[PDB]
């Protein structure tokens, strides 16, 4: 039954929904918000894909190595005359992602850009973070 | 072994290909876009999800029952420094979806908008596909 | 588990989404409409069963070889002291059927009745759509 | 193959016979009757669904704790010249159904409307039947 | 190994023991003994197939809603000579059914006819088993 | 599946079809009958039971190894105000059997009666049939 | 596995629960206490197998249709020098057994015996009960 | 896959719904409520776990042998700063049991309890189910 | 299938026969008797449940390490009028039971006593099988 | 198996052990204790059923990011006239809870309450544990 | 479970019944009688094994190309001391053999001898069986 | 595979090898020897199949708790024109039996009978293994 | 399911038991202990594992070739405060082994030692079990 | 083929290596330690079974919340005349674990004791690892 479901292609509504995730990192949550982390020696990029969901309506916080995205995308509105037959867009207002980070970031340095429902976020890394050069001989 | 995959919840990247679907619409193209079609009595209104797509590479054409939405996202750019820890988001650039409608539109007509990621078609219906009543007695 | 659910005899809701059929004819639709199409030489008869659908809750448009049926039925009031402890009707309150006729008919010229619940929709067809007679020699 | 015959949605016709049925009440009988019970503190409403179904044909008799429900719908006539290309509505005339209440009704009291195929039966609660409050302490 | 039982055809014999039986009514008893039972509105008749039974070897009793059929059957005498090299009928002598009316009946009132093997009981209705009319309005 | 079907215990009617037997005897038919062969010295005993056929509708014909048992038994008649609910009893009305015995039988000297629905035949043995004593030193 | 633990035999210890039983009667309770129901015209006869159970503790107790028997058996006393190498009786102390009987009994007349750990019950049939004849012609 | 859900314990919510039960006893309802019915010899006792319920919301009513317990627990408000990000405990709302006990209860003697979210009803034996003692000789 | 007969509960009946045992101790024999096997320093005592069987139908024998339970209980009588309608208790008149000891007994000294159906044997051991006390430094 | 497990709706005892749980959080004890975790900007609540438990019977302790409740129910007394026919409530007595709290909380400020069996606990979020803004742009 | 079986080397009770057999040969019966059939040019010979079987026992009957074999042993008779303790001997006292010879015999010319329980039967081939040479060139 | 071969009743061949038994006794060997082993309270008898073979090719020898059985029968002549169409027969030569007794036999008093292939050897017991009794009290 | 548990390596707990062996050597008992036998020529050496064992609570008693070892441990004692988290020491008091040595030994001979919980018990081999020398030539 | 490996009870060998546990606590190592963790509201308590490990060669290391046991055991002696028969101690000569506790702990004030291969660990808690009592209202 699962070949069935794999036929429907149906996986950003059934998918994405990431209870949990481990690879060293601990990615928690609710809804669709595929997350893209790109650690550098001094600081930490997060890649949020929040289509359609307006600037206003994201709270970014940060501390020590947690970041939570939390955004709401407001339904698309159907007049009475108009009637959705087709949609694979999920229908999850409500969306959320706990990332926490392997490094300890300065969050007080911190900045966010939102472009093309685009969040990219750079978290410099804390100087307890920062990795030094073993010689090698 | 599919249960295995669906734990991971790569359903981003693995799913929404999309090589078909028949619903009494045709969708066929290639890579990640969401797409929803309401139908009204007097237009088609199609929502394709394009996030981190700009404006500039969106390439929008229609005619009678089909509809052709092509863009191209830029991959995320890393610096030789940089390294993705994790990724989540498909990494594919051109992506394509050719919708055939179930109603002939009148593309000389139609309008569409690009807003957050969020790119919405209005289509308005041929006078030759819009339905009449049958009165009940 | 499929016998487990063929044991409850939960066909009415769980059972006729109808999200398509093929045999020659497109139905496509949402909640439970059963559909019973009679073809004749000079008409289409399409007999639809709207039981507690209200006549004027009844939206019947066709057009070409498509015909929508859309009808929203209240659902079953309970008083606060009164609770449902049995129920096999689908508690959906839109449903909605969309007919692809396998021939052209002509809408303005169609009739429908709505008696005892049953829509009975007559569609003359187009004389495009009337077959002629190949004598046997 | 229980699969396959869910795929065909085939569930008014193959489905719906409840030769029986175990949730503290007993139904029995043959055909497509869609049952709802509604329980009071006074009464029981049954809701049955008989599409198609003549008053003049709905025997409605109770007594104690039981409820027949018999009806007969006359099939779908067609013409000669006309065939029944696609159907889902069930061909079986004959239908009935033998509900076993869970409370003993004043069959003499009780009333029953038929609108839009929809039978609705009142049956007031014996007062043998009709529950005290116990006192919360 | 169920089909090989099947196609054996063995079912006179292996089957019909019928220890269970739940259809609002309670059937229960040893042997091979079809019932049939109608149900009329003021009377039940109860059809038994007793093949080779004698009538003086029938017991038939009832009370409330319960009717008992005991009936035994003298085996198939053969002489020394003789010997059974095909038989499909089964050997047991004592067979017996239990069959719980779903309505009281009226014992001292019942009758029984016994035709070429066939056991036809007449159990007339209880006053507080006849069910009223409910008016439909 | 079949131990589903083996708990309803439906033997009498979906089986003893008996298509075919293959016993050293062929015997083939319609509905059911179940029968007793019985071989002697000098003569074969056909025991048919056809619970609730008459006499005057048994059709029974012997040839050299071959014997025909035709018979044709009334169904159920049922008033208008009455209704099977509950019956195990074959509804098929024609039954028939071609028994080919093992041994060739004198037809113009076979007797047979009809007891409590039991047909028991006497069929005398050809001389040719009749089997010698070899004697054991 | 099953066959695994039908190897064992362990069948009185890990057996016997009884939870419910489905015959017509409903016999609940808890442990090992083979029950067997002699049903006569005019009584019923309950055999109850109480092994090592002393006849002051046995409570037996009626009403109606519902038989209660209640025992404890005082568990095998063993010496600290003694150990149970090897044991096939159950060791739950409190037994009981809830028979609901098919039909109404008097029980101030009903009388027990117990002989060699068989409690043998006598339960006279309520007028009620006894089941008239029905006169066959 | 029913071990990945025994290895989520998710059987507060998923769990309990209870829409029937057979134990000589017949428990229906809708909603977690766990129910200890403790029978003696001259009164039953229902403990029910209705936590988070507050004693104005129970709804306590019985007659013969049928107990009803409706109650309704408030949702667990949040803030809007606040989420929801773990929870076992079920969300539903509206919660009841319909328990038919064995015996006949007088009603109007009966008392209930309220502390630490448990229900403790005390339901006297009508004179009708008190069995009496079978004396052993 | 073996599931089936765990619902069935038919423990006493078709289990208990133990063919073999193997525990460093042989039990072999035909029927129902559970044993209870306690070793001591100076004895072993035999427990045997044997319901129903009379202490003059109980020959026991013992010599070396082996240990014979012979026993016959008279089956349940019933008088032509009474019919067994249900029973679990076992059918099988002549039960028995050798018992390979692990230590030599001294059968002269042996003693037996029959209580409420249980056979309680004292095999004193051999001075050749009674175990000496290593001493531990 | 699991689907016969599923049947029993055995959830409450069998179920909500919760050896482990993993979804940022780390629940672990013994015994039946749903938690609800709510977590806000400035505090965590903490929402244990705990039906049946007294007030002085719950420790609930804290520290850092990890809160442990402990508590013990005492078990349902019943007469030595009573018996327990039916129970789903969980027998163990000494329940816990060791919640690993996804922050540091400041133990010296939380509070608790105990309403209708159902624990409250507010525990005020650390200053290292609050979140800051990061800014969009 | 057939290894098991095949473990048990049950072969002689369990096995050799022969219902049917297809060798261009028909062999019926009942019962455990090897048989051995050797073809000559000029006559067939039959060796069965009737172990126990006593020859006045015997009866050997032929014709055409038809032999039967009846033959019955007495069982093993065992003293009211003496106890049948391991035993493979098949029990059934009354076996017999209906083997259908490729040729016609003379049985007026046959002849048998019994010796050490193995019966030889010399069946003369009659004319019309004897095959003449086809000469090779 | 193995209903295959069940269906070919090839049991007295491929059947009764006897590699092992275990039922308390130890039966050992080679070929086709079915044993039946009847214990007395003074003796043993050994009945032995040993259809076709001469009684001065039995080797009849014992000693202690072991009895040896050796035969050798001679295969079925065949002269060059006659060939074995069909045979059951086992066509091992040389079969033998190793029966370890549960008890120690007289071999000094042994006595042996071979009639119609029945071997059947008195073996009486040892005075150490004649069990006393145990006198019940 | 085996797997499952294999991941939970719960083998000195649930395994252990060793309720028999067959090596040559008998080996039965109850409860966790370790055993090593090491076979010399003149002697046998017992190494039982006995951790937390008291040297004055093992009982080391033998004869002929059969050892018991008899051990009590107690439990891990806990305080009030004190609760057990994690614990894979197995809570059985009371364990014991039944070894079965396969040479008879001098047990009046016999030494055992108690350090870090090793029990080494050494068995003199008896005259009638030292083996003597085959010369090979 | 895992039932096969149970039935070895092979546990202490090739069980009880423990690569990871995970119950909130992690336990890493090589070999047989079965270890028991008491946590106290002051102190730790780690059980660790080490038998025929001599006092000397224990490393016991314990800093923050880790704790390392290591421990090498002699391997079991044996002169070149005796042979190791039979053998269930494992061979794995050095042991050792690293458990990483819940709490800080003071490793300056720990203390251990090893008695009869016992090794008892206490930890006293550090006083940020201490738990406060959150008072309930």
């Amino acid at each position: 039954f699962e070949r069935m479901f794999k036929e429907f292609f149906a996986t950003p509504m059934t998918g994405t929904t990431m209870i949990q995730s481990s690879t060293g990192i601990q990615i928690s949550g609710k809804g669709f918000m595929p997350i893209s982390i790109i650690e550098g020696d001094q600081h930490i990029k997060v890649i949020a894909w929040l289509p359609g969901v307006n600037k206003e309506d994201i709270i970014l916080n940060a501390v020590g190595d947690t970041l939570e995205i939390r955004a709401k995308r407001s339904p698309l509105m159907i007049t009475e005359s108009e009637r959705i037959i087709y949609s694979e867009i999920p229908e999850e207002e409500e969306i959320y992602r706990t990332i926490k980070l392997p490094a300890t970031v300065k969050e007080e340095n911190a900045s966010a850009k939102f472009e093309n429902g685009v969040l990219s976020v750079i978290l410099p890394k804390a100087e307890s973070s920062i990795k030094k050069g073993i010689n090698i001989e």
